[PDB]
Parts: structure tokens; sequence; C-alpha cells
């Protein structure tokens, strides 16, 4: 944005959501909104020039990520940038706005998947190879996801804190702590002005670079009305702001439920209530483990994820924040099997999987510490494109004469005639 | 089909290739040519009429089916079709032809699934709730993994003789018999006329409906030139024909080389020349199972697809020929694991997946036994259909009133607050 010409638009989303209750009738088409980021360049783009599909965290807007997307470009070595392309998931963000009359009280990670790979299919004319997923957070396991539907597509995934693990969030049930979750359920949601919001959202904000902080007051933060808060005169009234002319109140440019059903599911139907046994119910929580139902709340995707990790084919950075709010035990056994398997990039032991814990970074590092996070991935992208060029290379060679309409000699050397 | 109003499309498929050799260039865009198939209606169309995505064997054209379409419109009890969809797969039939200056010598089935939801998405105005997905041959495997890509896509799946086992295939190695798959590299697959090329094929043609043979000469062959046999003259030639000016040679539609990647792939560089041990090439064959790579072909999907099973979400009817040449009884495992894990419908203990054997029937059932295949297919998705019914039903009711921008109270019982 700084060194980015800035591209809009609004495509439709994947046709049948994963679960009922995210729209209001299960045919709604949901748009996502897309910025498109082109480096602003005298010359023409190389051959090898990246197209980045990133994803955000929940609630995160994908304006927040632009000075990452400023260090990339100014710190690059040894790659290009075609473009970075970052969506808003359909139910939050500026998406949540354009679909605001057709989102309803559920959400499934993997539509963003899907939704994705219609992007691109849509876009393909802009995106040749090489592609390069980048994820934050719950975007993390959706590019990992995106990579399970199609395992070629991306050349190598940089995963920032992906919420990827086995072991259910804490939720202050019996004496665990309560999570940032029981805090989205109870938290504030409106304010009689932008600068009262700014200061009740102080937590989130701490230690955020200044050209974060910019796009948090602005994007963070919506001027009523809105669906969940239609009457400005009425919030007016319960803040005594009446006479004040110069304020607007403002709510949740994301509401606090369309985090909360991203971070969480309800599981209120798990148990017998004869046996007092565990009976998943297929009609609505067939995605859920029985392991994991002894609660009323649950979200499988973390969990599906890192049981299907020994598959990823792309090759994959793991970047972890030591004062992170994840089961990093838990990630660093992910890293271990993470392509070790079939349909696996090779993994740790072929150099295709590297974890990399910054010590004393929280999960908002893409916002508090962006030199260093940028600098990471630059370390990781050198290497793995300096593989791709090799490796392109290898596969034109190895294909130079070959038939395009018949197959090679030594099929008939191997596969025997039906005896006459 | 008089039954059916037919429209033709011809769609793009899906951005980069499983398989970088399965095009001329990685960024090429192959389209699938796809017959929509909607009912001759006199009144409005009922309101859970079936959306049927449906998926062919190697080889087969899309048009071998429409017998099966006719048969399942005119025996139909307990539920209503909106429109048969189908896709030649993008290197065979007719989108082979659209596609013949863009393909090359490989093939992933994984393809055509995505090829599929991106087709859906495209008429998804054409397409809402249910769908229903049927897949013949490999064409069951490609289903199945659409199923996979989309959980919640498919209310159910008609599988016929699905490739979906854990065994290798029969490909002469050894002391083992040479297969189909031989067949198809070594066959003949060029003929003076269309006349001669009917007459050389009567063994694939036996038992068919005769319904199905007129679409079998019409789709099987085409007429010289093509990209294999460019050279009208050069084979005239060859067969001793030349003077006779009138006839003109034709070749199988879905070349020979097309058949035969899809059907199985090369596995030319398993072993360290040194050790002589299988170390599977990541490069390009990551997708192989070592337990398989004892040998110079492969093919990863059966397998890969046979090993999710438990995760498979629609209800499932397995379809199996009694006289199948599949690895049957790897098939009937499958059926019992069927959606029985995390993910799944809940199997055959729940009564959402059963298998039909039928004796006697061979892998072209649904062009020999077109009323006995639409009569299984029948009695299953009246079953379904009345379980669809009382269950989106069931959803309404639970919905009823309930906001679409807040929680429920619960919420704020489960989760304590701070």
């Amino acid at each position: 944005t700084e060194k980015f010409t800035i591209t809009e638009h609004l495509v439709p989303g994947s046709h049948i959501r994963e679960y009922p209750g995210s729209t209001v009738n299960q045919e709604d088409v949901l748009k996502i909104h897309v910025k498109q980021y082109t480096p602003k360049r005298e010359g023409p783009v190389p051959d090898d020039a990246i197209t980045f599909i990133a994803t955000h965290g929940v609630g995160l807007p994908k304006e927040l990520y632009e000075p990452l997307w400023d260090e990339l470009l100014d710190q690059a070595s040894g790659f290009h940038i075609r473009a970075i392309w970052m969506a808003d998931v359909a139910s939050m963000n500026q998406s949540g706005i354009h679909n605001e009359d057709k989102l309803s009280m559920d959400c499934s990670w993997m539509d963003h998947a899907r939704d994705l790979l219609l992007m691109i299919n849509h876009f393909r004319d802009q995106m040749p190879r090489p592609l390069v997923g980048i994820g934050h957070s719950f975007g993390g396991n959706i590019i990992t996801n995106l990579a399970y539907l199609h395992p070629r597509l991306f050349t190598t995934l940089l995963l920032l804190d992906p919420l990827i693990q086995l072991s259910p969030p804490s939720l202050g049930f019996g004496t665990d702590a309560p999570s940032a979750i029981n805090y989205t359920l109870w938290r504030d949601d409106v304010w009689p002005s932008r600068e009262v919001a700014i200061r009740a959202n102080r937590a989130i904000m701490q230690g955020m670079d200044p050209r974060c902080l910019d796009r948090m007051t602005k994007h963070f933060f919506r001027d009523l009305p809105t669906p969940l808060y239609p009457d400005v005169e009425a919030i007016k009234a319960l803040f005594g702001t009446t006479a004040d002319s110069t304020t607007t109140p403002v709510t949740l440019t994301t509401p606090k439920y369309h985090e909360l059903v991203a971070q969480i599911r309800q599981n209120f139907n798990a148990r017998d209530p004869k046996t007092g046994r565990i009976e998943v119910p297929r009609d609505t929580h067939a995605d859920m483990d029985p392991l994991v139902a002894y609660i009323p709340l649950y979200r499988p995707e973390p969990r599906s994820t890192f049981r299907r990790l020994e598959t990823l084919r792309p090759s994959c950075l793991w970047v972890i924040a030591g004062a992170t709010f994840l089961n990093i035990d838990e990630i660093r056994e992910g890293v271990k099997i993470c392509g070790s398997g079939i349909g696996g990039s090779g993994g740790v032991p072929d150099g295709r999987v590297r974890e990399v814990v910054l010590p004393g970074f929280g999960h908002l590092m893409p916002f508090q510490e962006v030199k260093t996070v940028a600098e990471t991935c630059i370390v990781w992208l050198q290497q793995e494109m300096d593989r791709f060029r090799q490796t392109e290379r290898q596969w034109k060679e190895d294909r130079d004469g070959k038939s395009h309409l018949a197959v090679e000699e030594n099929w008939y050397k191997v596969l025997k005639p039906i005896p006459s």
C-alpha cells in the first residue's frame, strides 16, 4: 500500500455451506470481499513471480496485513511478487457487511477453503504457477484444508500461529481458566463513539505497529445503524449522548456472535438422556469426534486437520509465537508428522517442513513484529524458490522429446500383450 | 431422449491439474462437455426435485447413459427429477475432442471431482438441494472424492461398480493374467471404415441395449483426421484402400492412450539403482503408497479413496456387478466401513449404507441391464427422499423463531463470564 496498487473485488463463494444454519436460506449466494495487491513496477513481471493467497484470523480485517505485505515486498530476496490476494471470510469484516442480510448463527472453516478455490479459478488468468499460501490463526487451518482440496495447487505454505491441534480450547469448564472465547460471548459490542470503542479494545491493540493501529480504528468498528443495532437514537439515549451532534455510536464491524460461532460450535445435544452416554447426533454433528463431545462446545477443524497432516503435499513453514495460547507441544508433534505419509511433501526428514518458534512473540505478531515475521518468511521463500526453479527445469528437461498423443516405449516393455 | 430436453454446455475445468504432464502447459484451461437432461413437464417442478450429478467409466461416452436416465424418470416413485447433469471427463469422449491440442500423457481422477465442483457452482441457480451423485466405474471413485471435497453437497450417492479397493489391478506381471489394461495398450485403434470398426468391436457391444448400440457406433469412433492420425491418405495407404475415395478411416474417439493413463499410471523410477530398495520419488509420486510401488505401474485413487471411506458423509448405495472383474471382497469390506467414522453418515449400523450385489451382471450393467440397475436405484432414492423430507422438516421446526443475528440463551449458561 506503500508499495502496491490495490484492486477490490466482490466474488461469489461456494454453493451449499457446510452447516445449514450458517445462512438464512441454504441456497444463499455469499460474496467474499477481496483485495488484490499488485507491486508498483517499472519493468515486466518475472516468469516465476509468486501469487500469494492469504487468510486472516477470526475478526481481523484483511487490511491489518498490509504492513506485512509492504515488508515482504521491501525485504524480498530470491523471489518476486506477482500479487497478494486476501479475502475477508464471508461472515466477517467487509464480506460480513455485504452478506449481513444472509448470515446466520453457524460457521464452518471449510467453507472459506472452497470460497478460495472458486476465487482462484475465477482469477486464474492472473494466477499462473507458482502459488503460495499464507494463513494466520484459523486462516492457517483454512489454507492447509485448501491444500487438502488441491494438493499440487501451492508450491509452499507459510503458517503463522495456525489453529491446528488435537485438544479443545480452554472454555472455563470445571477448574479451567476462561479463554478469549469466554470473553467473546460476554464482551461489550457497542459504544457512544469510536474514541470510546478504541479504549474499550486496548487489549487487542497493545504493541501493534502504528500502521496496524490506524487500520484497526478504521476497520474494526462500524457506525450505527447495523442489523444488530438498527436504532442510532435508542443507543444515543442509552449512553445519554442525544444532545451531542459530533459523536456517532459504533459497534464491532464483525459482530461478536460471528467471531464466537467461528471460534467454537454448540454441542448442546451429545448425551442420551437415559444412559447419559455420548451418542454423536449424525444429522448435526457427524464431524464431531466422540472423545471431545464430553463438553457442550467443540471445534472440529483443528483436530481433523492435525490428523491429515501426514498427507500435506506442499512444503510447509510453521511460524509459532512463543507466547501463544495454542497448544504449542501438540503443534510441534504436528510439525514432526507434517508431509511424512502418503500424498505428503516428505516432511522434516526431506527438509520440506520447518518450525520457527519466535520467543516472546504473541498470536498478533503479524501486526506487532511486522519486520521479523516478514524476515522469517523471506528466508524460507528464497530456499523454496531456488528448489522450484531447479525442479521446474528438471521437469522441462525430462519431458523435452516426449509425445503428448501416445505413451513412451517403456510401456510396451512392462505391460505384456494378451496371449493371442 | 424424447422424455428429456437436452441442453449442451462447455465449461472451464479446475485451474492447475493434479499431474503436471496431464496437459501441454500447466496453466491450460481444459473444458468439460456437459449434457443437462430436463424432464419434459406440463406443470411446475416439485420443491424437493433432485439434481443428479453423474460420472461415466473410462472411455464410455456420456450419451451411453441416456437409456438409464429414461428408465430412472419412467420408473420414478417417491422422488422427482429436476435434471440430470453428466460431463465427459476432460481427456475423453467429446471433452477430449474440444481439449485435443491441450491434453498430454497423464491423468488424475481427482481433477474431474474439482471440475464437477466448479460446474456445480457455475450452474448453482439450477441446482438447489437436494443433489445426488451417480458414478459408474472410475466415476464411482470420482463422485466419492467430490463428496470428500464437499461433505454436505450430496444427500446420497449411487455407486455403480465403483473402482474403490486396496489391491492393484492384474497387469500380467509374474504369473498374473494380462487384463483389460494390457488389452488397452496393445489394441487396434484405427480401421479403414466405421463399418469395419463396428464389426471389430462386437465384443464390447455384446448384450448392450439396442438404444446403447446406436450411441456406441456414433460416439465410440471418430473420422480421421485427428491429432493422433492427422493424415487420412497415409492410413488409406497402410490399409491399401487408396482407390476407394469415398470411405473415411475411423479411430477411437477416446485415444486408447487416454483410456490407458486413466486406468493405470507409470511408476518407472521407484527403485534406488544401488540398494534395489523402493524409495518413493516425492516430486512425481508423493501420492504412491510404498507398499504398491513394487511394480512399475500403480493407481493411487482406489486405495486412497478406500482408506477415507469411514469419513464419507452422504448415505451411499453400492450396486456391485456379481460377475465384476473388480476385487469384490475388498469392495464389500469398503461397504462395511463406509461412513462408520468421524465425518461419516453413520454407515451400515445406522442404515445409511447398503450393498446390492446383482448376480451374473457385468461392469457394463448400466448399458446391458438398464431396467434392473434403474429399479435398484429407485428403491434407495425413495427411502432417502422420505428421510430427506422428514429431516428437512425437523430442521425448519428446530430453527423456527431463532435469531440470525445473536446466539440463543443456552450459550450464556454453558460459557462462563469474566
